[PDB]
C-alpha cells in the first residue's frame, strides 16, 4: 500500500462536515502536511450516508451552511430555506472540489487504532486493512450522530421481505411503489420518512414505540431577505449567529411563557406553527419551555390541540399524543398528523404492542401478524460516543478511551480528552447544543492555533484532568436545571440497551461556549499545557 508507512503532520478523521474543513484549515490555510481519512467512498459525511426518503436539513440554509468561504457564504445557490440531503451533499462536494480537498483524502479507509507513541511524540493510526499511519496530532471528526442503531428483532431469517436502515441507505435505491411498508420509528429521521413515502407505498405502517411533539417546518423559498442582510456584513450574521445559543437563525426569546397573559401565548404558539421550525418553537417562542413542566404545557397543550383539530380519528390523536415533556430534539415536518388521516395509513403503538419478532411474511405485533414487503429502521444512533469509543484508541501508558468512557464520556470543552496527548476532537462530547456547521467552524479555528502554537515549540498539546471534569461537571449541573434531565432520549444515551445514561452536552449555549472559551485562552490556555 503506498498509504501504508505515511508519515503526516496532522491526520483528520472523517470527511464529513467538520473533517473537511479541518483539513482544508491545516493543509489549505496553514500549510501542514494532512491528509483526511474516512470509510466512505466520498465526501459529506452524514450527508452521505443518510439517503433516505425525505431527508433534509432542519436548519435554515442561511447558517446550515460554511461561511470560511466568504463567497460560498454569500452567494451559494441554496434552491429553498431547508435543503434536501442531494443539495447538501452537493454542496459539500463543491466545497471539497473548490479547495482540493479531495485529493488529500483516503477514502474507504476504517481508522481500526490508533496509538500514542510518547517518545517519538505521534499518534500510529492503524487502517481496517492493517496500514499504518502516523501523525503528530490527530484531529477526530467522526460525528455525534454517526454510529447506527437498529435493534435486531428474533427471526430476521424467516423474513422474506428486506430489511432497511435508514442512517445507511442502500446505494441501489429501494423500491417502495405499492408495497407494505413499516417504519420503525418516529424521531426526525422517521418522520421524513413517513411524509415522504405515505402517498407513495401501498400501505404504510407506522410501528411507534413513542410518539415527540412534531410542530410545522415551514418548507418554502430561500429567505431571500435574509441573505440581502448578510451580503450588508457577511461576517457580523456569522458572528450574530454564534452569539445566539443555539446558532439556528434566530434569537432565543427572553419571555416566560408564564410572564405574559393567556392571549400573548396563544398569539406566539400560533406565530410559531404558521412560521415553522421545531428549534424556535421550543426557544424562539418564550425562554422557559424546557425549564419548568408548567411553562413546557402550554406549549405541549398548544401542540395537542392542533393534533385534535387535524386527526380524524380520535383514538388515533390519542396514540400521537406524547406523555413525556417536550424535552427531547425538537421535531418539526409539514402535513406530518395529517398523514393519519391517510386510508392507507396504520399506527401502531408499539410500546403497548410491541414488534416481537419477525414472521415469514411480516413482523408479530402484539401477538397480531403485520404483513410487510419492506421493514424501515429509523432508529437514531449510538449517539455522542459510538463513532469514537468503535477507534481503540490507547493513549499515556496505554490508558484505553474504552475504559476511560466506561461510565460515559469525559472531555475538555468537546476538543479534547485527559491522557490522550494531541488528539483534538471536532465538536465532540461535551460541545454546545448547536446547529453545527458554523460551530465546527469556530471550534477548528480554535483547536488549529492551539496546533499551531504548539509546533513553535515541543508541539505537545495535553490537557488538565481537573479541566476536563470541572467541564462535564458543568455540563450535567446545566442539564440538570432542564426536564431533559428527566426525559429520557439519545441526547442522554437512554435510547442504548445497556449504555450509560449521563449528560454529555454543554447548556449554555454557543455565546456562553465562547465566553467561556474565549476565557479559557485569554487565562495562557487555562486546561490545556502546550
Ligand atoms: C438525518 C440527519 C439530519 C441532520 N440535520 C441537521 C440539521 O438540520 N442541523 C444541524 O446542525 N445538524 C444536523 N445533523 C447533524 C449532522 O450530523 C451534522 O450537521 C454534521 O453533518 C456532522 O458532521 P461531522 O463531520 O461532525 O460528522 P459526520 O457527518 O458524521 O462525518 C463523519 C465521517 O467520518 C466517518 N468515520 C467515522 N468513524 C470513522 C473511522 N474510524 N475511520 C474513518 N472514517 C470514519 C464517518 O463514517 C463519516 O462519514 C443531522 C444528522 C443526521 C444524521
Ligand atoms: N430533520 C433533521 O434535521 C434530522 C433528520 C433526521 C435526524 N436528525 C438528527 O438525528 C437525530 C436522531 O434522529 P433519528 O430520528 O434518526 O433517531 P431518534 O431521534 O433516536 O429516534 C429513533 C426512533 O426509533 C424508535 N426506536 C429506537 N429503538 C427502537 C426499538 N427497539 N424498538 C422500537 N422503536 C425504537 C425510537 O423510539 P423511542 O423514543 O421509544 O426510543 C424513535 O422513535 C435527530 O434528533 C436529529 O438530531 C435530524
Amino acid at each position: 500500500s503506498k498509504l501504508d508507512g505515511r508519515k503526516l503532520d496532522v491526520a483528520v478523521i472523517g470527511a464529513g462536515v467538520g473533517g473537511l474543513y479541518a483539513l482544508h484549515r491545516v493543509k489549505n490555510e496553514l500549510g501542514m502536511n494532512a491528509q483526511g481519512f474516512d470509510d466512505a467512498s466520498g465526501v459529506g459525511g452524514t450527508w452521505y450516508w443518510n439517503r433516505y426518503p425525505g431527508c433534509r436539513v432542519d436548519t435554515e440554509s442561511t447558517v446550515y451552511t460554511y461561511s470560511f468561504d466568504m463567497d460560498m457564504f454569500q452567494n451559494w445557490e441554496w434552491s429553498e430555506r431547508y435543503a434536501k440531503q442531494e443539495e447538501v451533499l452537493g454542496y459539500l462536494n463543491a466545497v471539497a472540489d473548490k479547495h482540493g480537498l479531495k485529493e488529500a483524502i483516503n477514502f474507504n479507509t476504517r481508522i481500526a487504532k490508533m496509538e500514542w507513541q510518547e517518545e517519538a511524540r505521534r499518534w500510529r493510526l492503524t487502517t481496517e486493512a492493517g496500514e499504518t499511519v502516523t501523525a503528530k496530532y490527530v484531529i477526530e471528526a467522526v460525528g455525534l450522530l454517526s454510529s447506527s442503531y437498529a435493534p435486531q428483532f428474533p427471526d430476521r431469517d424467516k423474513f422474506k421481505g428486506e430489511v432497511l436502515l435508514a442512517s445507511k441507505w442502500p446505494r441501489d435505491e429501494p423500491d417502495l411503489a405499492g408495497k407494505r411498508v413499516g417504519v420503525v420509528g418516529t424521531g426526525s429521521t422517521g418522520i421524513q420518512i413517513i411524509t415522504s413515502i405515505a402517498d407513495k407505498v401501498g400501505h404504510l405502517h407506522v410501528l411507534q414505540r413513542t410518539p415527540q411533539w412534531v410542530v410545522p417546518l415551514g418548507v418554502g423559498p430561500f429567505p431571500k431577505e435574509t441573505r440581502e442582510k448578510i451580503k450588508r456584513d457577511p461576517e457580523g450574521f456569522r458572528d450574530w449567529a454564534l452569539s445566539t445559543a443555539a446558532v439556528f437563525g434566530f434569537d432565543e426569546s427572553t419571555v416566560s411563557a408564564l410572564e405574559v397573559s393567556e392571549a400573548e401565548r396563544q398569539r406566539v404558539y400560533e406565530e410559531a406553527w404558521q412560521k415553522g421550525n421545531g428549534f424556535a418553537f421550543m426557544l424562539e417562542t418564550f425562554s422557559d419551555i424546557p425549564v419548568t413542566p408548567e411553562a413546557n404545557k402550554t406549549a405541549t397543550d398548544f401542540i395537542k390541540s392542533k393534533i385534535d383539530s387535524i386527526v380524524k380519528d380520535p383514538e388515533t390523536a390519542r396514540k400521537l399524543t406524547p406523555k413525556e415533556y417536550y424535552a427531547k430534539r425538537p421535531l418539526a415536518a409539514d402535513h406530518y398528523y395529517e398523514t393519519y388521516n391517510r386510508d392507507n395509513v396504520t399506527l401502531h403503538d408499539v410500546k403497548a404492542n410491541p414488534i416481537e419478532r419477525f414472521t415469514e411474511n411480516g413482523v408479530m405485533v402484539g401477538g397480531e401478524e403485520v404483513e410487510l414487503d419492506v421493514l424501515i429502521m429509523a432508529t437514531g444512533f449510538d449517539a455522542m460516543t459510538g463513532n469514537y469509543l468503535k477507534i481503540e484508541t490507547v493513549g499515556r501508558d496505554g490508558v484505553r478511551l474504552q475504559d476511560e468512557w466506561s461510565d460515559g464520556p469525559h472531555a475538555y470543552a468537546g476538543m479534547s480528552i485527559a491522557n490522550f496527548p494531541n488528539l483534538l476532537m471536532v465538536f465532540g462530547p461535551f460541545s454546545p447544543f448547536t446547529s453545527q456547521p458554523l460551530v465546527h467552524e469556530w471550534q477548528v479555528k480554535f483547536l488549529t492555533n492551539m496546533i499551531q502554537t504548539a509546533e513553535e515549540g515541543e508541539g505537545l498539546i495535553e490537557t488538565s484532568r481537573e479541566a476536563q471534569e470541572e467541564w462535564v461537571r458543568v455540563c450535567q449541573e446545566g442539564m440538570a436545571g432542564t426536564l431533559f434531565e428527566v426525559t429520557d432520549s439519545w441526547i442522554n444515551g437512554a435510547n442504548i440497551p445497556g449504555k450509560p445514561r449521563t449528560s454529555m452536552w454543554f447548556m449554555g449555549g454557543m455565546g456562553g461556549y465562547m465566553e467561556k472559551m474565549n476565557e479559557i485562552k485569554a487565562d495562557n490556555y487555562r486546561g490545556f499545557s502546550i
